[PDB]
């Protein structure tokens, strides 16, 4: 990643072996649960394109996902370069050159023109750009890994409120990845909770909910 | 989070893995048993806006909780929004804006404006701000997730009177209520719900002896 | 913690997962076993009150020991109080004011006003005085929790003379918590061993003991 | 490694327990599934050859693997040694050497060369040009080690069809080939080799759809 | 424990929770064995009075061992104190006092007195002599915890030559004596209680044959 | 250690209870496997004499080796003393004196000694001549510890080509601690291996001959 010196200066510094385990261990352990995502965000800060193709290629299994991941990468940088297409022409000596889609992605740039990109005053953020085009992609898969739609999220016979809107929301949370939907929480309830819920009113908490249907 | 560098600055540094995981792990361990707050506090010292809704969006499950805490932050935040209003209007170009509950919510800010706030001189902590709202929000999950009332502890026939104390103040604890309603609730009920072994005990040292003398009197 | 920066400047820092984690697992295994006050003293080395508090606030269950502690927090307050009573009124803009008790618990200061305390020329060691008062309520629990007196610390028939006499200084170790009690180790040995102990003489040491024993 | 210190100076430091643990545990856990690879070029960041060699030494167990490792360093030694020979006779007392393939390895040179190399002005990358000789032999191990060939992978009648792709992808990685060979090899491969169910409805989709649109269509 | 900063000054550091726990665990796992020693006075490096009182708190169980190390330190402190008698009388206020034996343990001394003598120029490391009885009463104890006297290490008949040796040096390692009565004990003892097979290919060599021939030999 | 501090200059580091609990359970779980002596040298990088026998006398068991370890040091000792005899006599106050063998092992030098030594201008580089004599002793006790010869590595009718070539080179790596032996790879080949191995041809490498007998 870059990252802030004791002496207030932008350098590199090689990703550490705990950030690279607690990625394996954080996939191995919940596949594309929707926490999932935050943790790549938080454990990628400051990363470089090449430290982001490092923690993608470390990940066991679950290569359909990162074949779509590619897919992704590659819409983006089609339209990164749509957007702002470089110079065809030998580049003046000693300058920086302007990074097409696949020098943010880490694939056509050396980890040096990385470093300049993201350092130069101003800066070209390569790695940020690069982490939104993952996460876009991210999210995708989080969406189709989840197994069940929100409109069958819908509360047992027996099943304590609380544990039903942990589901509802748990879905939610993926299905929203990539406003009145919640408004399905009171809808699928079960007859006794939506009789609580429908005499309780309209502006109800859902803290005040949850108490009424203890 | 902020941290000071040698040069005396405040600057900004990124979220460890190892406090990352170790919130994680505390709820996938205790849940929301009182003591994941303070764990909490500790462990987003130095927070920006960013940081903790990354701690927070790394939960696993208990997402009825969260949801919980985002409507109260949304209350807290609508209140922010009527002490302190925002003029309406587009801004100097190029000029540090004024934060409004959204943007200490981290929702509606960048991390760069919220370094900037939290540097700034005098600074506008919106991290602080921001994580004493959210505290505010556990502390009403802890009160719901706890499963008995201080009513309903009462000594046990064959209970040692420590284990009582344990349960009374492990269920006081988690209570959303001021010390001074929670001490009362001692002062009314703690001897009152004592076996009939201890109460006669306990009423002899009278209202003025501490828990110390207690526990050591019924040992 | 307020620690020491590279440079020699005394500056505040936060409270290290580690620390944390070290202190709530350490009561988990061991409760209030004698040897869980020195860890408690060294895992809060420079801590301010609230670093103190965070401490306490984290341990799991032995909430009647925990109040226990408040209780002996408020009373030192108190006779801290009758001893540095502070000025009733508004204090000077800008100055310093003085602690009192409650402040020195962390209740009634904010951590800037326990950074400005502990790092003032001269100094006043909040953090320390409430420690002192956390170790004096500790040890108090440490005694309490300690399941059998040292008059009824008695070695068996067929008990080895090593393993009584670590029954023993376990014991002491927490009835002690808060001289010639020693020679109830003589007294209390089985007869075989006080036989030979008192054979051996007066003047002898442990290990002398330890060794006729064998 | 070499690493950067306050006064901007390239300086050696000690490769750390953290760093050689994690090396030997990866490949007693995933021996040479393809992602030990990036795994050992990210644990080797800033490595010297020195410590490259230190990290293959304490591999346990797969040494034909580490032998071939060996082969496949000595063929890179020797295309360096034909693209920049060293002029042979004594050079003058006292001046830095050139480095010839062994020098590279870390077989014929001290640290102190090493370190000198890499830290000249212009530097001599010799830690780097040996990691890419151990990345290709790494290689061809994770192809030599791949249980499955490409061709081989053909959708069980009752495989979802994520599994399905995810052993064709997991396959294909493994594979030594570039990313024009591997995609062509799904274009030739991945939905002729779906099963009946699953086939008729990707054909329909046409040879446009993205892997998401197959993927979705087959759920 | 006292560290070097940038300034290249000596200054104060806390005990870090990983040494704490390091002691604390090893003791847990080996007791008194011989290598409980190195380890202890390693984990202590830098450590003040305070340090090592923390340390050997921190011990769970074995407290006889606890006493028998606090009347070693008592012993040593009173020679201490016969060899370095602190002048009697007090002194002139605000200057520093000339530390005796209870000072160096840390019984009678505060944090700020340790420092100072420590870092006081020249040092008077008491942290240094502290350790060195402490050591000294480590090695007593490990000596008494020994289960096997050197006497009783002998060659058993369907014994690996190697087997025994082990024996017997892991029981040499814990007796409390010099090295050239260790190694005479060696020279008396090793060969002479070897089975009878061994002991006729051992003196076929002659006195004069090293560890590894011998051991070669009886292979 | 001796390393290199923020500020570019050399100094004592005490040795960390991460490297002192690796070296001990490298040995506990491996014991001398050849890979043991990499693990020794790396995690004893800049190691003074003091912390190179610390790391020895922290080894669990194994003493008929730590003893075959201490002859080996005392050859070499004596071979040093033998090439730089040491001046007889007091030396100059306050000026380095010269290490004898003994010195450089840490039995009869102080860490100030080796300090000074290691940090003069010329350095005197003691930690790394012991760790010589340790690595040359260390190989020693891999080759006697390795259980089978070279010569007895041979392929099972049944036994896959793969698994064979392992137990070679690991037989190898032990054996050769302390060229065309390893042409004994064909010799050793069972006889359907050995059909192929010869028809291949004698220039092949080893990825051609694994190839070939799968
Ligand atoms: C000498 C150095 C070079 N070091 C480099 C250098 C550059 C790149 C580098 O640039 N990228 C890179 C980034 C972004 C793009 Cl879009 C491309 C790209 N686009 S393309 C021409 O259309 O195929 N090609 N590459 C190489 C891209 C990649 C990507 C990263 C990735 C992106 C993703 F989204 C999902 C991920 F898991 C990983 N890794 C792969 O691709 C690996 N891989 N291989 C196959 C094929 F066998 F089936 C498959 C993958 C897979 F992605 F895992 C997925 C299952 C399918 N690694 C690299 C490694 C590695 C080191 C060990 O030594
Ligand atoms: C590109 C970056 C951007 N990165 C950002 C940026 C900004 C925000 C960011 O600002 N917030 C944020 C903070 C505070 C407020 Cl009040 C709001 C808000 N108020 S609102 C319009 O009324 O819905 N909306 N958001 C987005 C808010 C959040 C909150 C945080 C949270 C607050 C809480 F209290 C409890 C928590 F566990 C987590 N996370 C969510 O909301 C996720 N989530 N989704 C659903 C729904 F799908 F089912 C549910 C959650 C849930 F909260 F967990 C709960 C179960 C219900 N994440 C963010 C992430 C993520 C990264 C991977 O990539
Ligand atoms: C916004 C911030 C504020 N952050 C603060 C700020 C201030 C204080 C802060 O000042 N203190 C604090 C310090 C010292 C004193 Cl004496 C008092 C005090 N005296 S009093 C008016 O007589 O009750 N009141 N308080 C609040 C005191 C405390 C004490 C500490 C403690 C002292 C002890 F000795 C034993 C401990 F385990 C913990 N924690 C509690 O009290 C918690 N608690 N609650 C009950 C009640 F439900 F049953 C019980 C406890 C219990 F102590 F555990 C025990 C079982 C009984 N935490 C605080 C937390 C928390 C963070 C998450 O967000
Ligand atoms: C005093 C110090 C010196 N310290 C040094 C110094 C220099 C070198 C050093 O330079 N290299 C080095 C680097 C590159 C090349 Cl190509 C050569 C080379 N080419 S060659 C003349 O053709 O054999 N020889 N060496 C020594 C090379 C090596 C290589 C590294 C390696 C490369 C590989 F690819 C795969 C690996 F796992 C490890 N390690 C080995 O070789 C060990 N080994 N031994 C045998 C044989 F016994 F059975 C086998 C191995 C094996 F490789 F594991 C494989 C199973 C076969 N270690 C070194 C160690 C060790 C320390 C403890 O003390
Ligand atoms: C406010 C702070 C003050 N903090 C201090 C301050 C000072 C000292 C401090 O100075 N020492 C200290 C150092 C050296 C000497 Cl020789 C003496 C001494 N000599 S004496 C007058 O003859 O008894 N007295 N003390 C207090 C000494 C000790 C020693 C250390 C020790 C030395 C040993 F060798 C073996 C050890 F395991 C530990 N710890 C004990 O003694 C505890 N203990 N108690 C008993 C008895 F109850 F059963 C027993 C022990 C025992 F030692 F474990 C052993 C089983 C017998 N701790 C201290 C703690 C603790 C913190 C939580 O809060
Ligand atoms: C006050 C400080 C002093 N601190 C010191 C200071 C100096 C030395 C110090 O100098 N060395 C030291 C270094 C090198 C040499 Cl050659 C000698 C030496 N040569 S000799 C006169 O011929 O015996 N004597 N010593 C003391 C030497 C040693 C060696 C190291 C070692 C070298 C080896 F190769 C294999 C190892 F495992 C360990 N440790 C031992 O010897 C321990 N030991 N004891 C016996 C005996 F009981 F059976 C046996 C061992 C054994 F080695 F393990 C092996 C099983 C046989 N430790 C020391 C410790 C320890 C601390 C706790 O407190």
């Amino acid at each position: 990643p870059i990252v802030q010196n004791l002496q207030g200066q932008m350098v590199h510094q090689c990703i550490s072996p705990r950030t690279l385990n607690a990625w394996v261990k954080v996939v191995e352990e919940k596949a594309f649960s929707p926490e999932v995502i935050p943790m790549f965000s938080a454990l990628s800060c400051g990363a470089t394109p090449q430290d982001l193709n490092t923690m993608l290629n470390t990940v066991g299994g679950h290569q359909a996902a990162m074949q779509m991941l590619k897919e992704t990468i590659n819409e983006e940088a089609a339209e990164w370069d749509r957007l702002h297409p470089v110079h065809a022409g030998p580049i003046a000596p000693g300058q920086m050159r302007e990074p097409r889609g696949s020098d943010i992605a880490g694939t056509t740039s050396t980890l040096q023109e990385q470093i300049g990109w993201m350092t130069h005053n101003p800066p070209i953020p390569v790695g940020e750009i690069y982490k939104r085009w993952i996460i876009l992609g991210l999210n995708k898969i989080v969406r189709m890994y989840s197994p069940t739609s929100i409109l069958d999220i819908r509360q047992g016979p027996k099943e304590p409120f609380r544990d039903y809107v942990d589901r509802f929301y748990k879905t939610l949370r993926a299905e929203q990845a990539s406003a009145a939907t919640e408004t399905l929480l009171v809808q699928n309830a079960n007859p006794d909770c939506k009789t609580i819920l429908k005499a309780l009113g309209p502006g109800a908490t859902l803290e005040e909910m949850m108490t009424a249907c203890q």
